[PDB]
C-alpha cells in the first residue's frame, strides 16, 4: 500500500489516501524520469553560463517568497495542505520546471513525516501566496513560518532540525517553479469532488429508503423507460435504483410523485455533471502548471500560461450547484414523508409513541434541515465570473477565482455532510415506521431490499440504536438527542466510517 | 437537401437547416420502422378491446387541449416552433408512442408548407401548455388556435381547409403522446446551441484580431505548453489560435498580459462544456419524451417520467454562464485595445482622424459594450436551482425549468450576438490603425493571417466599408452612425451571412 | 389638469400622467426660475469672453452628440423616453446647467406635439448615449435620428420642420448639459415604482379574495398583534388587511397557513422597501445631474458627479428583489387554493362543472404560474454589484448599471402584469366556488367584502364574464380560452383600466 | 453603567455592550411593568381555572424543547447568545407574553453571571430550535445542554447549581414564550449592523487616506454638487469627506477618475440604506414576537405571527449587498495606488525600497485583497427568496430565512474586517510614499489633514511601525510579515481598538 509518484497519472483515490489516510508516497526510480528532471535543471544553470547573475537570480527568488506572506482568513485542511504538496512534486516530476530532485524530496519526506506546512483560505485568485506558505516551510527560509509536525505546533527551522535536513537556497528557477501553478486549488478541488462522489452514493441509498418509507413503485425504474431517453447518467441512475430496491417488500411490485417517479432523469444531468468534473480534475492534477515551461528536447523554454486554474474555478462552481440541487431534491422526498396527506399512510412527522401525546417526532430535525437545503442552494451560485478585472496591476486583467471557488465547494460539501445526516435519520425512521404499518413490528431487515439493508444498519451502529422488532429508531422525544445524532453520522461520513462503505457499492460503480 | 426522419438520429446542424433555412422534411419508408408506430397503436387499440370507454377516453385527449391553452407572455420564434414539431415527430418514430402516422405525417405538412402554430413564451415547468397549442392547431380543434400562414395569421380551421386537410379526433392515447415530452424546450435548446458554437467560433475570431492589434506574440499558443496541460478544450483553442495567426505581419514572432497569454486556458473550459452540452441535448433530441411508453416486444406499459428535461435545464443555465465569462474575457480585450497606456501605441480609443482634435473614436462603442457584458453575466445565474416544489398541486414537487431556462439563453445569445458586433467593429478598426502604426498605410489585409483576412474582409463587405490604404474603417466621427453598422453585423451573424461564412473553419472543427 | 415645471418639485404621479397619458407640460413663468436659466448661460458666454474657441467649444458639442451615436437592442418604450424629456427639461430649471431656455422649450414642444425621439435599450452604463439620442433629434441634427410623431416614423429633420422649428447648434457648455445625467434612466425608473406600487395594491386585493376563498380568519390581522411589532409596514399591511376584509361572509370570524397568519409580518418589508425607493427616485427626479454644475451665486462652476445614477441602480435591484418575493408569496396561496387537502373543502383545482368527468379546472392556469413565478425570482438577480472595472478607459473605474438595471426592472414589472392577471383569475373562481359550497349559488357579490367586491366586479368586466348565481366564472373547460382572459386583464392592468381603478384606495394609502 | 431593560426602548448600541463588552443587565423596577408581566400570567393561570390540563399543558412545554433540540453545524458566537437573551427578555417585558418574572429574571442572572448556552448554527427558519437551546440550559432540564462558565464547558445542571439556582418546570404558556420568536436572529442581527457601521466609518477613513495618497482634489465634494442632487446619504458622505480632508497638504487645492469624483454619490445609498436597516432592527428589537399574544387589557389573546423575521432576513440580505459594493468600491482604490500609470506618480505597488530591486512592494498584498473582494460579492447574493415553501409540513409555507441571512451576514462582516485591515495597509503606505515624493521625508503626519492623522497613527500603533521621517511603513520585503500586520489590525477592529475609536467621530455621525 505505497503510491509512487512519476511513473502513473494520479488518480483521485490516491491523492485522498494520502492526503486523508497518511498514506506513504514514494517517488519513482525510472532513469528516465529522474534525467528528465535533472535535464530541465542543467538547461536553467547553463543559462547562467551563458548569460542576471547566479546570485542576483536566486536572491530575486527569495524575496519572491517574502512579499508573497500576506495570506489571511482561517486555515486550510491539513487534508488540503498535503494534496498540495503531493500534486506539486508530481508537476515537476515530467521534468519540463528545471527544479532540484533534492527540493522534489523535501516534499516526500514532509508527506511521509507528517510535516504540514500552514496555509491561509485567502490570498489567490487562480496559487502564488499559498505556495509561497508551503515553499517557505519546506526550505526552512524562517521561524514565522509555521507548520504542523504530527500534532502540535513548530516553526520551519526547528522542524527542519528535526527531520535532520538542510536549509535550502532557492535556484535561478526554482521560486517560479514551486510557487507558480494550481495545485493548492486543484488539491482542495480532488478532495471535494470525492467527497461528493461518496455524498452522491449515499443520496442513491437515502431515496432507496424513502421510496421504500413511501411504498413506491420501482416500475419507475424500468430500463426500457430509461433506453428511450438514454442520457448515460439517467441509465445509470435508474440501474442503480432498480438494483438498490432489489427483493425488497416495503415497495409496491408492478400514482408516484414526480420526486420519485423523475428521479433517475433529475439525478442523471447531475451524475454525468460529477463525471465530467472528475475527468477534468485528475487532468488538472496531471498537468504542469509552473512558468516558464522547460522544452529539453528542443533546448527552449516558452513563456505560457498553464498556471490559470479555469478548469478549477468552473468545476468547483458547477459541483456547489449539483450539491444545491441534489439537496433540494432530498428535502422534497423528507416533505412527503413528513406528511400524512402524503406519506401513503406514515404518521405525521414520523412520530413513534402515539402513546404518548406530547410527542412530536421528527418535526424539528425537518426544519433543521429545513435551514440548510436552501443555504446549500444559496452556496450554488458562481463565483468564476465575479473574476476582478483590474487584479495585479492590471496585468492579471483576467483569473480564474479558482482558489476561493475551490473553498466555497469545501464549505458546501461540509454542510451537505450534515445535511445527509438528517437525510439518512429520516429513512431510517420512515422505512422502521413503513415495516410496523404492515407487518406489525419495527424490524425493518425483515423487509428492507439487501442493499439498504448495509445502509441501515451502518446507520444505526453509528447512532449507537439496537435492532429490535419492538421499538423503531425514535420512539419518545425525551429519549435522546437528535443533534448528537446529526454530529455522529456526519464525522462518520467524513471519516469515511461505516455509513460509507456501505455505498462502496455504489461510489465504484461511478 | 432533404432531410429523412426516423432512420438515423437527428443532429443540431439537422434541426437548424429545417428551423431556419426551410429545410424540407421527409419520413423514411423503412417498413421496420413504420410497422413499429402501427404496432405501438394497436396495442392501445386493443386496449379498448378489452376493458374507460374510446369515446370517453377520445374526450378526455380533446379536453386536455382545452384546459392546457393558458399560455402567456410574447410568441416564441417561428423556427423554434418549427424544430419542436421536427422533434416532436421524429420522437414519435422510435414507435413506443401508440400515436397513428396519419398525426405523425400533419407535421411534415406543416414543416414543408410552412404553417407555424402560435406559442406563447410562459406555460410549462419543464411543455405540456406549448404543445397543446402546437396540438390543437395541428388537428384544426377550434378557430381561437391561430397560426402562421406563410406569411399572414390564420386559424388553423383555415389552414387545415388551404392544405386540404381533414380535422382530426385525438384517440386513445394520442393526447398524451402530443403533449407529454421536452420537444419544445429542447428544439428551443438546439437552437441556442447551435447560436451559441457559432459566437464562439468568431468570438476566436474577434481575439486573433485583437492580438494582431495588439502586436501580441504567438508563443502563448505553442503546442507544447498546452501539451502539458493536456485538457482537450485548451489543446484545440490553442491550435485553433496559433493556426488563425499563421503567417502573420501584425503580430511579434518568438510581457502579454493574461487576456492573451491565458487565452486557450480560458477559453478550454468553455469549449468543452459546450461540447458536453451539444453532446446532451442531440441525445434529448432523439429521445422518446412522452408518456406512457409502449413496450410492444413485451406487450406492455409502463409509466416514467421521461418528460422531465433535467438535461435541458440545467444545460442551458451553464450556456448563459459560459456565454457570460466569454464575454466578460472579450470585454477585458477591448479595454487594453482602447487605453494608449495598454494598447501598446494605438490611438486612444482608436481614433482615426488625428487631424481633427474634436474625433474621439470608438469611445462611445466601448461604453455600449461596457452596458452589454455585465448583463450577460446578469443572464449568467441560473433557474433551475429555483424550482417551485408546490407545483400542480404538489404533484410535481420537482421539475427542470427547462422550457424558461431555454428562453433565457435564447435571450443571452441574441443580447451577445449584438456584443460580438461591437467587438468584431473594435478588432477591425484596431487592426487597420496597427497596419498604420507599421507600415503607412489602412490596407490591414497586406498583414493580416490569411485566416483572419477573410473574417476582416466578411465585415467590412457587411458594413459597407470598402478597402483602401487611403482610409481606416473609422475615420471621423461624423462620417457614420455606428448603431447601424452594429445593427448590420448583428442580422447578418443571426442569418448566418458573410461573417459566420468566415468562421465555417472553425465551427466545423470543434 | 396641467403639469407645469420649475415651480414645484414633480412627483411620480405627474411623471407617469405626462409619460403616459399625454398630459399637457409648461415651464413655469417665474421670473426668478428664468432669470437663474439665463443668469448661468451668461456665465457660459462670459467665460468665452476672456478665453478653447466659440467655434471649436460648439463643434466639440456637436461632434459629442456624434460618436454617442452608437445605442444597439431594442428601443425604449415612448413613455420611458417622455419621462426621460420631463425630466432633463425639469433638471435645467434649477438653472444651473448653463443651457438655454430655448433648448428647455424644445422639450416642452416635443411632448406637448406628441413627438418621441427613438432611443435604444443598450448603450448607458450610468445615460450618455440614450440623452445622445433624444439631444441629436431635439436639434435636427441629421435625418439618421428617428423620431415618432404621433403615429409614424418620421426623420427629426422632418419633424422640426413640420414643428415649423430651425435646427439648433449646441453652444459652448450645452451638450454636456444635455447628455451628462441621469434622466432617462431615473424615468423608466419613475414609471416602474409607479407600476410597482399598483401591483402591490392589487396584490393585496389578490390575497384579500384567496382568504376568502380559502375561509381564513380576520384574526391574523388584529391591531394589538401588530402594535406589539410596530413595524410601519406591517402596521399598513395589517390595518389594509382587516379593513379589505371588512363585514365579509366568506371569511370565519373570530389553524391559519403562514402565508395567511403571516402575510402582514411577510408583505412589510416590502411595503417600507418601496416607499423607500419612491422617495429616493424622487430625490434623483428633482435633482441636476448634468456636470459641471454653475454657481452663479459664487461665480464658479464645480466638477464633480452627480452624473452617476447609483441611487437608481441600487434601487431598482432592490425592487425587481421585492417583486420576487411578492409573487413567490402569491404562487404559495394558489398551492393552497387548487388543493383539495389544504383548500379547505375547495374543488381539486378550483373545477367548475364537476358534473362533466372531462374538467380539470384551472391546472393548467396553475403550471403556467408556475413557470412565471420562478422566472420573477430570478430576475430578483442584482446588477450594480457586477458593474466593469475596465469600463471607458479606466475613467469610470466605478459606474451604477442604473440604465440595464432600470431595464431589468422594467421587465419584471411587465412580467408580473402578466402574473398578476392568473392570480386575479384563481381568486375570482375561487371566491365563487366558496360561496356556492356555503349558500348554494355562485353570486359571490352577495358574500364578499365590500372592498373586495369592486375589484371583483372589475376582472369579470374585463374579462367578459356577467355575474349570476347559476354558474361561477369557470364553468367548463371548453368554454373559454383562458390565454385570452390573462392578456385582456394584462393589458387592462397595464393601461389603468378598472382593475386598476378598483385598487385606487389601496395605492393612495401609501 | 448599567443597562436597564424595561424602561426604554433597547438601541442597537446597547445589545452590542452587553453582548460583546459585558456590560451588566438591570430589569426596571417600575411597578407598572412589573404588573402587565404578573397581569399576563394570571390570565394564563385563570386559563386554566375553568378548562388541556396544568399537568399535560406544562408536559407539552418542557416535551416541546425536547424534539427541538436538532441543532447542527458549528456553534454561535458567545456575543451572539448573549445578545438573543437580552432581547428575549427585553420582549417579555412588554408584558403580554405570560412568563413568570422569575424566567424573565434567570436571563439577567446568566448575563451577569457571564453564563452562555451552546447554541448551532443550523436550525431555524426563521428561532423555535434555538431558543430551544437557550431554554432548555435556564431550566437546567438536562446535562446534555451545555453551556459556556466564565471560560470552559458545564452542562446546564452543573451551572445552576453554582448559581444557587433551583430548575425551573414550565407553566401553561411558557414554553411558546420562551422558544417562539426573532430574538436570536435578531441578536445575531444587531451586532452585525453594529460592525458595520464600524466598517463604513473606517471605510470613509481609507478612502480619505486614499485621496491623498492619489494627491486628489477636494472639489469633488463641494456642498454646491450635493446640494443639487440633495440625497441626505450623499450630502452626508459628500460632508464627512469634505471634513475628512480638512487642512491636507498632500490633497491638491481647487482630472480624477470616478471612483474619488462620485465617491459620495456612491456612497450615499449604501449610508442611507445602512440607517434604515438599523432603524428597523432596532423596532424588531424592541417588539414581542412570541406566540399567541395575551392582551390583558381586552382580557383576550391572539394567534398571529409576530414570530415571523421577515424584517431580519431582507435587512440582512440587503448588508451583505452594500458590504460587496463597499469592498469593491475599496479595491478599485488600491487598483489605481499600485498602478505607475494611475497612481500619480506613486512607485509601482507601493514599493519602499527601490535602492534593492528585489523588493515588490504590496503587489502580493492586492493579490490577497483582489481575492477576497470577489468573495464579498459572491456573498452579496440573497436568501430570503429561496425560502422552502414545503417546510414544516407545509404549514410554514412561507418564512423568513432571517436566521440563516444573519449567519451569512455575520461571515460577510468577518471577512471584510479582514479586507479593511488590507485596505488600510494600502493607505499608510500610499500616504507615506506621497509625503516623500513631495516633502523628501516619511512623516506624514506633517502632510495629513488632522483628522486621519488619528486613523494613520492608529494603525501604526497596532502594527508596531514607530513613526520615523527616515523609513516608510514598509520599506524592504524581507523586513516584515504582511500577513501578522493584516491579523492584528484585523483583532484589533473586531475588538473595538485604537483603529476603531480613531473613527469614532464617524460612526456617531450617523
Amino acid at each position: 500500500s505505497i503510491v509512487t509518484v512519476g511513473d502513473r497519472n494520479l488518480t483521485i483515490d490516491e491523492v485522498v489516501n494520502v492526503a486523508r489516510h497518511g498514506t506513504q508516497v514514494r517517488l519513482t526510480d525510472n532513469a528516465d524520469v529522474i534525467r528528465g528532471v535533472q535535464a530541465s535543471c542543467d538547461y536553467i544553470n547553463n543559462a547562467v553560463e551563458t548569460a542576471i547573475s547566479r546570485e542576483q537570480a536566486a536572491e530575486l527568488q527569495t524575496n519572491l517568497i517574502w512579499f508573497l506572506k500576506s495570506g489571511a482568513g482561517n486555515k486550510l485542511s491539513l487534508a488540503d495542505v498535503r494534496a498540495a504538496m503531493l500534486l506539486r512534486a508530481n508537476s515537476h516530476l515530467y521534468g519540463a520546471s528545471g527544479i532540484r530532485l533534492e527540493l522534489i524530496q523535501r516534499i516526500e519526506t514532509f508527506l511521509n513525516a507528517g510535516v504540514t506546512p500552514h496555509v491561509y483560505e485567502f490570498g489567490s485568485i487562480g496559487d502564488l501566496v499559498p505556495l509561497s506558505y508551503i515553499t517557505g516551510a519546506l526550505i526552512g527560509l524562517d521561524p514565522s513560518f509555521t507548520v504542523d509536525f504530527d500534532g502540535k505546533e513548530m516553526d520551519a527551522v526547528t522542524a527542519l532540525s528535526r527531520l535532520g535536513l538542510p536549509k535550502l537556497q532557492l535556484q535561478p528557477k526554482e521560486g517560479l517553479a514551486m510557487m507558480n501553478g494550481t495545485s493548492v486549488m486543484t488539491g482542495i478541488a480532488a478532495n471535494c469532488v470525492y467527497d461528493a462522489k461518496v455524498l452522491l452514493a449515499l443520496t442513491m441509498g437515502v431515496h432507496a429508503l424513502a421510496i421504500q418509507g413511501l411504498y413506491g413503485t420501482n416500475q419507475s425504474f424500468h430500463p426500457f423507460i430509461h433506453q428511450c431517453k438514454p442520457h448515460p447518467g439517467q441509465l445509470w441512475t435508474a440501474d442503480q435504483m432498480f438494483s438498490l430496491l432489489k427483493d425488497s417488500s416495503l415497495v409496491r411490485e408492478e400514482q408516484d410523485r414526480y420526486s420519485l417517479r423523475c428521479l433517475a432523469q433529475f439525478i442523471g444531468p447531475i451524475v454525468d455533471g460529477v463525471s465530467e468534473i472528475t475527468k477534468q480534475i485528475e487532468v488538472e492534477m496531471n498537468s504542469v502548471t509552473d512558468n516558464p515551461l522547460i522544452d529539453v528536447e528542443n533546448q527552449v523554454s516558452y513563456h505560457g500560461g498553464n498556471f490559470l486554474g479555469q478548469y478549477v474555478g468552473v468545476t468547483m462552481d458547477r459541483l456547489r450547484y449539483y450539491i444545491g440541487l441534489l439537496a433540494k431534491h432530498i428535502d422534497v422526498q423528507i416533505a412527503l414523508l413528513v406528511s400524512p396527506e402524503f406519506s401513503n399512510g406514515l404518521p405525521p412527522s414520523l412520530v413513534g409513541n402515539s402513546d404518548r401525546k406530547v410527542n412530536m417526532g421528527l418535526k424539528g430535525l425537518q426544519i433543521s434541515g429545513n435551514s440548510i437545503m436552501p443555504l446549500l442552494s444559496f452556496y450554488g451560485n458562481s463565483l468564476a465570473d465575479r473574476f476582478p478585472t483590474h487584479a495585479e496591476q492590471f496585468n492579471q486583467n483576467i483569473n480564474s477565482q479558482g482558489y476561493i471557488s475551490a473553498n466555497l465547494t469545501r464549505r458546501s460539501v461540509d454542510i451537505f455532510q450534515n445535511y445527509m445526516a438528517i437525510a439518512l435519520m429520516f429513512g431510517v425512521q420512515a422505512v422502521d415506521l413503513r415495516t410496523y404499518k404492515m407487518k406489525g413490528h419495527y424490524d425493518a431487515r425483515t423487509c428492507l431490499s439487501p442493499n439498504t439493508v448495509q445502509l441501515y444498519t451502518a446507520v444505526c451502529e453509528v447512532v449507537g440504536k439496537p435492532l429490535t422488532s419492538v421499538r423503531p429508531y425514535i420512539w419518545n422525544d425525551n429519549e435522546q438527542c437528535l443533534d448528537e445524532h446529526i454530529a455522529r453520522i456526519s464525522a462518520d461520513i467524513a471519516g469515511g466510517g461505516l455509513i460509507v462503505q456501505a455505498v462502496e457499492h455504489i461510489f465504484s460503480s461511478l
